[PDB]
């Protein structure tokens, strides 16, 4: 908690003017040659704000044109599923996308009645469509994730249902930027009315198919039989109607603690920095649900795109690493159709509790670099049963070991917590407590140290033998890694291990620093000794550039 | 109350999508030759909704250009005060006005920090400016009054500070529609950024000078001295900050029962028809404040443009007619500096309680046709001390007999109630109860039925002697009128009166219908006999076409 009003309900003075911001999307423009206003279309698409000239009509027209061209180049002739979240700027962006796709003769499928669509609902729709074997579908999700009310975002999901990799995003980014530099000479656009009249835009209900299909991934019948008292704070996000339909279709005792949809997100409690941020894993942002935690056996929440999850019990808000370990431990014991050819994905900055759990089950661990992108292909072909990130986003397979969503899915992760509690009689936090009793309770932290550009660059291109330390916090170093053990890919940095702890260091993308992730199975004080030594080691390896 | 959720809190299903609506302002276009989409610029300016193609960018660009040209033609070279209310569509309209006015070399004055301004605050600003005697100022108010959240509006107030009359409005209307038919070719415009950098737009604080000036129209010291417990529901309207500053500046025990500014107006209770309508004189809409009526000596509310007032006492919400009679009876006995010649303005269809009051005061009554416009010139020149309409809107003079606002002013009418209560020790409902004990409690009703365009046309063009009856509801007819007795202007219909009651019939200005207003001082059964005989009379005179 950094801001004096962290954890308190937002005040009127904290709120955006929604109408003014939306107007700014049309009346303000990116400054030509100003890099800060340019399309930066990356792992999570392009994000910005109309009032900062970074999320305006020109950007989205440009991006939508770029996506139409690329998808056609790539032989993608089926429909494009275009979903949006409950951010203000998703409305104007949505319209720009329809105007341009329709003008390019792209068939678009949208949620009827201008509704909202979670990121995994777009992923799921693409996968289900493409399993029918005809022209390929892909998708666009119009969301800046949990970013404050004034922000907008837009991202692309190719036919494998997952987020677009750099081979797609870089091309799209450059084309969008050249289109901007050309004054939107090369953009095909028709009016909203013409687009709707064209026949290219089809409105369907994406909710029912997703909600009904949940029985093929989570044990919905077990949940029903347990008759748990469940709560959810939809956090004004894109899956609010999804939670309603889940409770209704499956006849669950599941209560929405509020049903607000408000583009100022005024019902929110302020995050640690005082921003309105819909972070389902932040205790400050989750203060509203946390105050009701005694009312439910189990409760949860999702960020605006519904790709992440927050799990509440009467003990509080679970730490995301803790829940990942529990999800994995449970899933691989309760999925008979996930045979020996189905492994566990883990990013290398995630808790080593995962390693202990997976070793204990006699399953294969695939350690990958930072980022969900490394799980997409394995989820898609069924070789990864589960892949998650320590920031509270994950996905796992259907019962039969085929994919449900190749993007992150917050709904299945919440429902899985319910299946766990229902099947085992123990909530996921009680599960973690037992793991911690068995393996020790690790202490985990993230920090950062000042670094010059030159240092940051050098950190990315090390090799294991540049690290001459033989010991870390009183234990022999068992590994010096510059590549991920699971897929061999570069980590763009360094990880040092002992039996009792580890650290990893990577250059900060945004600041003159490098980030340090570390963890100890012996506790806080030992973790603190790792931190100290981690800086010493990293200072040593890069003081010569 | 007709709708089954009348008076209930608004639900999420009742609300608009603010950003989608604002997008529609820029992406939806009026249809060429569709009269429902045309500019209709009248007594309240032009109102519509972006989603109905009746309040979109082309309309506002066209209207702003028409106003720029008309003010120049009319000799106005000073600044234009442009104020906006809290409707969503006020934001894009505001921007379009600045783009075009600055392109036309108009000097614009706005409330700083994108703040909101009551209609009477624009009127007052015009008056104060022009009283200095240099180049004339005029103004634009961006408001659809109490219309639902999806509506927008824009109206013009010339240098006398009141609403523009048809000599200006019809020219602006014809011109705007000409501009729309010519694809906006004669509209001059620059970007918002260019407008802000041009030096043509100045941002000031309009609140402080209005709030400080109140001491010159209402007896603030008397109110301060009484120490009453005052409540206000600003109803999410343009004067919310005005109530705050009045409380602070005058050190009043004045509580805002809600401080919400929300472009969905979600905090509202539903109106009698189940709509979200910010009608300060409607019991259903005021259900929230009415539930707290027992906490305050006096409480009040205003509509979004803050030109109307609703007065609450522990007895409930006052009938607007009833409050006018009290306001008049009080003011004309407590304004010693007003000349003996200063008159009372009264519309045609207001209560004859006003007549009884004004007679008793030995003051001049000026009965005018429907509409506040008939009071502007007399308020401006100080010959009308007070002008009010039955729909809960009025204005009156400063202590020294010079105008404060020549448009309707909800703030002074609310503060006057507190003055009345402070000075006399009785609230305004108590005073009305006394008026009723003295003269009788009148019974008032309005009727409506369908009529053809031809029957409607006839009704507006009668000659008094065409009424051949001698009696109305058992009393002799004392007057048969087709023109207002006060100013001689045509009423566009018929008024018949006796000593005990009256009726007036008038064609609807919007529907194929006529309305009949009637009132009896004998009670309900007498009023019902007036209703029956008025229908008979109207039927007979409309016996052709
Ligand atoms: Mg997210
Ligand atoms: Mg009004
Ligand atoms: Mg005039």
């Amino acid at each position: 908690a950094i801001h004096n009003r962290a954890g308190q309900p937002a005040q009127q003075s904290d709120l955006i003017n929604v109408a003014q911001l939306t107007a700014q999307y049309y009346v303000l423009k990116p400054e030509a040659g100003n890099a800060e206003h340019a399309v930066k279309f990356g792992t999570s698409g392009h994000r910005g704000s109309a009032g900062r000239h970074s999320f305006n009509e020109p950007h989205i027209l440009a991006i939508a044109q770029a996506i139409a061209e690329e998808r056609a180049k790539n032989g993608i002739t089926g429909p494009c599923y275009v979903g949006k979240d409950t951010h203000a700027l998703s409305e104007p962006a949505f319209i720009s996308v329809l105007e341009v796709l329709a003008a390019n003769g792209v068939d678009v499928i949208v949620q009827e009645n201008n509704g909202f669509t979670p990121t995994p609902a777009v992923s799921n729709a693409i996968l289900v469509h493409n399993k029918k074997g005809g022209p390929l579908a892909d998708g666009i999700v119009i969301t800046p994730s949990h970013n404050p009310p004034e922000d907008g975002g837009i991202k692309y999901n190719p036919p494998n249902g997952g987020p677009a990799d750099t081979n797609v995003t870089k091309v799209v980014e450059d084309r969008a930027n050249a289109l901007l530099a050309g004054g939107l000479q090369g953009v095909k656009r028709i009016s909203l009315d013409a687009a709707m009249a064209s026949g290219h835009v089809k409105a369907v209900d994406l909710v029912q198919p997703f909600v009904e299909g949940l029985a093929d991934i989570v044990d919905m019948a077990a949940i029903q039989k347990a008759g748990l008292t469940l709560g959810v704070d939809p956090l004004g996000g894109s899956g609010i109607e999804y939670w309603k339909r889940i409770a209704e279709h499956y006849k669950l005792n599941l209560t929405l603690v509020n049903d607000q949809v408000d583009q100022t997100f005024r019902f929110m409690h302020l995050d640690k920095d005082g921003a309105i941020r819909m972070d389902c894993s932040s205790e400050c942002a989750m203060a509203g649900l946390l105050a009701l935690r005694d009312k439910f056996d189990l409760a949860f929440a999702n960020d605006p795109d519904y790709d992440r999850h927050g799990i509440v019990t009467p003990a509080g808000l679970m730490n995301p690493n803790h829940y990942l370990a529990v999800a994995i431990n449970y899933l691989f014991q309760h999925r008979p159709l996930w045979g020996k050819d189905v492994a566990v994905g883990k990013t290398l900055v995630s808790s080593a509790m995962i390693d202990r759990v997976v070793n204990d089950l006699g399953r294969k661990l695939v350690e990958v670099p930072v980022g969900f992108k490394w799980f997409v292909d394995g989820l898609f072909d069924g070789s990864f049963g589960f892949g998650g990130e320590e920031s509270a986003g994950a996905s796992f397979l259907r019962f039969d070991g085929t994919p449900w969503s190749t993007d992150k899915d917050g709904i299945i992760m919440c429902l899985l917590a319910a299946e766990i509690t229902a099947v085992t009689g123990k909530n996921p936090q009680e599960h973690y407590n037992e793991l911690a009793a068995r393996f020790g309770a690790p202490s985990y932290n993230r920090l950062q140290a000042s670094a010059t550009s030159a240092q940051k660059a050098a950190l990315s291109k090390l090799s294991p033998e540049m690290v001459s330390a033989s010991t870390l916090a009183g234990d022999p170093i068992t590994a010096r890694l510059t590549a991920a053990p699971g897929n061999g890919a570069s980590i763009g940095g360094l990880k040092v291990m002992t039996d009792n702890g580890w650290f990893a260091a990577r250059p900060s993308g945004t600041e003159d620093a490098y980030k340090i992730y570390c963890e100890s199975f012996l506790g806080e004080e030992h973790r603190k000794q790792i931190e100290k030594e981690a800086v010493e080691i990293v200072s040593e390896v890069l003081k010569n550039a």
